[PDB]
């Protein structure tokens, strides 16, 4: 599913991401924009053999099981395919674990390089 901007904001807000660990909703929408262009079926194969999955491009080395990332963990205790669903619940709850790592949203390269420090509030402009 390719979400609309405010459609994703509403789903992320309903799922509690607005100011989660201090990160305003716009930060999460911005991260999803640049990680996946709002597409739940986004994937990217990395150099190390891991794969990033879903609207927030969550990685199989630590967070989900795809059966093809040797030596990896499954800390969110989900198949990586669950991160591709139209329903973003699994991606959101796994992201909450990630952002609690200690490095916050810096875990998302696209957030650090394209959202951090910018006017992230624009990403929820006009939404209810
Ligand atoms: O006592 C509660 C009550 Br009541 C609600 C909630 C949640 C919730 C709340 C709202 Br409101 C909502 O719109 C959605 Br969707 C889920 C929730 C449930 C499962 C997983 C994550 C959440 S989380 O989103 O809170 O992380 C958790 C506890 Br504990
Ligand atoms: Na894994």
């Amino acid at each position: 599913k390719v979400f609309g901007r405010c459609e994703l904001a509403a789903a992320m807000k309903r799922h509690g991401l607005d100011n989660y660990r201090g990160y305003s909703l716009g930060n999460w929408v911005c991260a999803a924009k640049f990680e996946s262009n709002f597409n739940t079926q986004a994937t990217n194969r990395n150099t190390d053999g891991s794969t990033d999955y879903g609207i927030l491009q969550i990685n199989s080395r630590w967070w989900c099981n795809d059966g093809r990332t040797p030596g990896s963990r499954n800390l969110c205790n989900i198949p990586c395919s669950a991160l591709l669903s139209s329903d973003i619940t699994a991606s959101v709850n796994c992201a909450k674990k990630i952002v609690s790592d200690g490095n916050g949203m810096n875990a998302w390269v696209a957030w650090r390089n394209r959202c951090k420090g910018t006017d992230v509030q624009a990403w929820i402009r006009g939404c209810r």
